[PDB]
């Protein structure tokens, strides 16, 4: 039933009764602890289990309780007099046991350990039964064996009714959601488990209706062009993005931000721009880019808010910034001055990405009754018709347990810790490689207060945002569209530059060292990275990580860097890509191919297409509407032309290029020379170089000769006119 | 206390305080600097602290460090704003001087340093007491004022226990040792005090048990036929060694590294060849001959290794192979793939050869825990208690704390870079001597990549491996037994050719210039060299070199050589060998000595008899194992034969002649006619020319007649069977 063990020191043992559980000693992380009982001159073990501030009951056996410290006794939760020692104070121990338990489990996850406590014989879906469909033939042996009796067993439906109901949110299902929503300051939580994906095609489908005016970040996830444009019908409002010679996912151009440019470039609709006081339904903007871009929240809802019906803020990226003192400003949620005139705020979460949750698990915080009186307003019928359209009717139970033991995981001063003493590991994991001269510098400011960065207090760095700011115009970061006060550094992603770039003169130095070479030599080493663009490379950072993961990491990275500066051999340093291509990178050393792959993106001035890509001067031009694009997508209108000739042909698909790992011409949009520039570079390169070849979506490869050239579904009007169907 | 000045610019001047220690100007080798305070703008002050590598704490003081370059900021440590000028500024640059001289001083001298410092009255060992005897008598108080206080003050023992323990290592002198192992890549480090003769002691007496087989290198040094063989009692499988017409001591041939002929060789004991998979316990090799010689450790372990439980690189005339990123195929501590098949490596080197340490010091790297849980390997507690039969109870402090400074100054890119800018010294001096047509020529390739040696940029040239490598079959050093990529020329030894021998035909030229004349021109001249064989003179190469010190050598070259093509007189010369033998040279000039001294070593086919000594078809027969003619020496039956009848007798000490400086016949082994010749012709030499004789060890010489004739102890078996002692 409980699996909490009780830690007590040594004078302490023999003075309670409770050897019902496994007593341990005190030396340990107190995460497995139900109640810690000590001494009250055994001052330094309970002062450890105080600063955890997971909230254990600590237990003070005194000779003279008059005489116990005040300091003291704030951390003491109940005292053990010696001046009776009985059966009642084995009571006591196994009440604050039974009490803590109750408090540390959340709503969903208490009751399905209670279900699957229980012997049931299961008749219903799904049809495995506990998994006793697996354990009948070796293959599904393999797999029940692989993971264990109890993901089966949990894994029930609505026939099992205690549990309450997923979809139209009754029983413990809705007791974990409204929980989340008191942790996450919002009105209503959704808990989706089709990922932040279908969670997009919730918000924007209950809110889009065909030919609203949609506020859209040019930085914004797919999913958000598809939903909010081919799929709901909604036109967008494009707001140019910044870019850096590292081909940094940066936020909105700070001009961009100003109501009168807004409302010219909202000329899709003349009479929905020039008196509507609101001419837009919804406004995407993405929070927290990949790159570690976080926006301040704040100053978006002031500047843009009054123009919007809703603002979304795709927070996938993000979301532990609520949780994080400094990050306050970043933190759409904990917006006090909401009124009548103010917008609603949907924030939509990948748990998954960097909170605790399984991969496909993200919820929605709704926070719009500050508006609800107004015929704009969203209620929760209409919001949950669109919730039922993408959630399915047999949800996984365990998935929606992970969203809500994430919401206690984050709650009170215990979670709040955690993303704390991270900020202490990773300012210190920087310090190591600045200090140590490494070519893989990490992206933060290099001189703050007039101290060099890594010069300043860790304790003080975790707790001022002046460490962590983009300021405006500095050379470093080198965004040229940034205002003060408005963008700032997260620090939960561990951002390594790789040399080969020179932020401060804006162009290529002579000799570089490409990320995707970091990135195959860490992962022939076990160390399994984010991504890596060009010329930089990503590690994610939860509480997940330890000191000990960092300097694993900050070893490799040296070994790499000597490897580099002696000259060693291809077949030494990466031998996965050698025993592949061999006769191609035959008696290649790494400065050898180092030198030549970094020549072919300087020679092809790659960053200052990646720049373009996301300015309005060399946005696509319109052609059709992304909803006018997919229907004729649909209905077959279309002919797959390789890029050589597709200049000025109107894509039917967005084309995704990584990096950046956004869309560069929308479905409708009509392939600019900007776009086909890019992509013939990234093109090249896969033929060029086989084994360091970027991730591509949106068009397909055919080979051709000894050369595999490149695609794109694009509109035929010939098979539009020639088409009875839909009218010849 | 602290020795360290604070190197400042003149603007710089008036901006700190610590005038407690001598401040200074930039113009130094900032070898006496503590911390260096510059200018922001001041950048090729700041580049030049940088550029020594040291690691020397850089602080610059600015009007604007928002402004200051990326580049340059990676080079500074901390800066001083300007945007208060305090006492807390004085507290940051002595605590940065004192941060860094806790960096450079090693574990044992910063101890010894510092109890130094104290007034101890001294009671204990050595009896001098802080060398207060010897400046109570006149002989005495001469050597005290000779080497000054310190040296008799710094000579502790272990009744100080503050320093440790130097025999079963503890305190700060394990520290050392666990700090060399760490700079040497090495499981373990022994610090041997009585060179590494009695560290060749350790290593076999710690492996070898009596009868126990050990592959031979036939180039192996005197202690190691000593220790392996006749101490212990190991049997050798002696491996045949190339010799070119200079009688340059080169690697092992190529077609021994077989195994079919090894265990075809090691005929010793049928058994312990036959089906024992590792018929040899230990291996020596010379890893570096005195010739420059340097093999492929890599390749040696490779090809010998699953035949051996252990091998040992005698690398006393070497190791900095390690710190030369070039060399790193030499380096045996280097080798990464290291398994339980592999053998254990044993690396032993003398620190005072071509390192940084007093004459005696040396050590043992030990790399053997990956065959740590077999029967073969040999733990801390074996390795030990050998260690403890030939370190001395009462060793000698300063020399521990050279070998502890000399791992400190190998150490990082401080010391990698002494080794670099060396090569480039002599890499240009080889250019000066080669393109001003010096009869004195240095060896090394003539042709390299198509191109004139010469004719290479000196920076391709010291991390270019093709310019310092013995090519298959090539002429120029006419070796007849190398492999491909199998040895490298030592770029540390100074070796230059002197005129006689032709490489080309393998023959003698008409006219030659015996080394022997160039080493006392020389030493007449203040320079000293390390050797001179026939046709060869050498020079050692450390960071004790400076282009001046290597001009001043090519000057005496040039020299020398202009008074041999003009044919001047021997009492011009040569003045030294002259005021003392007169009535021999009377009226001689140099071409006239030259020409005797140079062909009667051409008559006598001097490089034929040299070559013959290292070939199998030529090795002495074996009439009795190496320990078993130790015992008949200890047993005094022995007759001392002369040189005309000793061929066939069994010598009973082992004959070392220079050159090349190696054991001919070994104790045990019969006196070959090759031995016999090549001893009668270094005979004839030594009467036939007095002032140029060759040194001669394990023979004895008596003034018979107007000739001095030479002797051997050999074996008298009339004395043994006339011997009731051992059994008549
Ligand atoms: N998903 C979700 N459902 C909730 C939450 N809180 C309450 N609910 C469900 O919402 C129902 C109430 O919704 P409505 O009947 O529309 O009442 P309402 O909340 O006033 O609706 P609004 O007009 O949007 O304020 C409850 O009966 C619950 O089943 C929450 O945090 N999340
Ligand atoms: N000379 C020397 N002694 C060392 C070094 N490192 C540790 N020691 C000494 O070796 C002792 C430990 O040796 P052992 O007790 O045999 O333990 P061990 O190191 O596991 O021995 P192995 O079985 O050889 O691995 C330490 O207590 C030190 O005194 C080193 O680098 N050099």
């Amino acid at each position: 039933s409980s699996s909490l063990k009780i830690a007590s020191t040594q004078e302490a043992r023999q003075y309670f009764d409770t050897d019902r559980v496994v007593v341990d000693a005190v030396g340990s992380d107190f995460t497995d602890v139900g109640a810690v009982i000590a001494m009250d001159y055994e001052t330094d073990v309970i002062d450890a289990a105080d600063a955890t501030k997971f909230g254990i009951p600590v237990f003070a056996v005194t000779k003279d309780a008059q005489a116990i410290s005040a300091d003291e006794l704030k951390k003491i939760f109940h005292i053990i007099d010696l001046e009776f020692d009985a059966t009642v104070n084995a009571r006591e121990i196994e009440t604050a046991v039974n009490n803590y338990e109750d408090s540390i489990l959340p709503p969903f996850f208490k009751s399905l350990k209670e279900y699957v406590s229980r012997y049931l014989i299961q008749f219903d879906c799904p049809g495995h039964q506990g998994g006793q469909y697996y354990r009948k033939h070796p293959a599904g042996r393999e797999f029940y064996d692989f993971f264990g009796e109890t993901v089966f067993r949990a894994d029930l439906c609505n026939a099992d009714v205690a549990l309450g109901d997923l979809l139209i949110h009754e029983g413990p299902a809705v007791a974990a959601e409204k929980h989340a929503a008191r942790v996450y300051n919002a009105d209503k939580t959704y808990f989706v488990l089709g990922g932040s994906s279908n969670a997009n095609n919730t918000v924007t489908s209950a809110l889009v209706s065909n030919g609203d005016l949609v506020l859209f970040d040019r930085n914004n996830h797919k999913s958000v062009y598809n939903s909010a444009l081919a799929m709901a019908g909604g036109r967008p409002v494009y707001l140019q993005t910044n870019r850096n010679p590292y081909g940094f996912i940066g936020g909105i151009y700070d001009s961009d931000f100003d109501e009168k440019k807004i409302r010219e470039l909202a000329a899709k609709v003349d009479p929905e721009r020039a008196k509507w006081k609101r001419p837009f339904r919804l406004a995407v903007i993405q929070l927290g880019t990949y790159d570690g871009t976080i926006y301040n929240a704040h100053e978006v809802v002031k500047r843009i808010g009054h123009l919007c019906d809703y603002i979304e803020f795709d927070s996938a990226w993000v979301g532990y910034e609520q949780f994080i003192p400094m990050m306050r400003n970043s933190s759409p949620l904990l917006i006090d001055d909401l009124g009548p005139e103010d917008p609603g705020i949907i924030v939509v979460q990948s748990v998954h990405k960097q909170q605790a949750g399984f991969s496909q698990t993200s919820q929605i915080h709704k926070k719009d009754s500050h508006i609800k009186g107004q015929l704009r307003y969203c209620d929760h019928k209409h919001f949950n018709n669109s919730f039922n359209l993408f959630m399915s009717t047999s949800p996984f139970y365990p998935m929606y347990a992970a969203l809500d033991v994430n919401a206690a995981m984050q709650e009170g001063e215990a979670g709040r810790k955690l993303w704390h003493d991270l900020l202490i590991t990773t300012i210190e994991a920087r310090k190591k490689l600045i200090k140590a001269g490494s070519m893989f510098r990490p992206f933060v400011p290099p001189v703050v207060n007039g101290k060099k960065w890594e010069d300043g207090d860790t304790e003080d760095m975790a707790n001022n945002i002046d460490y962590w700011r983009f300021e405006k115009g500095a050379k470093w970061h080198a965004y040229e569209g940034y205002g003060d006060n408005q963008y700032y550094v997260d620090p939960n992603k561990f951002m390594l530059t790789t040399p080969g770039i020179n932020p401060e003169t804006g162009d290529y130095e002579d000799f570089g060292v490409p990320a995707t070479i970091v990135a195959n030599y860490l992962r022939d080493h076990g160390i399994i990275p984010e991504k890596s663009d060009l010329n930089s490379i990503l590690f994610l950072m939860t509480p997940a990580e330890t000191p000990a993961k960092m300097n694993n990491l900050i070893t490799q990275l040296l070994q790499l860097q000597r490897l580099i500066e002696e000259d060693a051999p291809l077949k030494q340093v990466l031998p996965s890509i050698y025993a592949a291509n061999e006769e191609r990178y035959n008696g290649y050393t790494i400065r050898e191919l180092c030198q030549e792959l970094h020549d072919f993106y300087k020679n092809n001035n790659t960053f200052t297409y990646q720049k373009r890509l996301f300015l309005r001067e060399f946005f696509p031009e319109q052609g059709m509407l992304p909803y006018e694009a997919r229907q004729e997508f649909i209905r077959n209108h279309n002919k797959l032309v390789p890029l050589n000739k597709i200049e000025g042909e109107i894509a039917l698909e967005g084309a995704l290029p990584y990096p950046p790992g956004v869309f560069c011409v929308a479905p409708g949009e009509k392939w600019s020379e900007t776009a086909v520039k890019y992509f013939t570079i990234l093109q090249d390169g896969i033929n060029n170089f086989p084994g360091f070849a970027p991730e591509i979506q949106g068009v397909y490869f055919k080979q051709e000769g000894d050369k595999v050239v490149a695609y794109g579904e694009v509109y035929d009007a010939e098979v539009a006119k020639n088409d009875d169907r839909y009218n010849n």
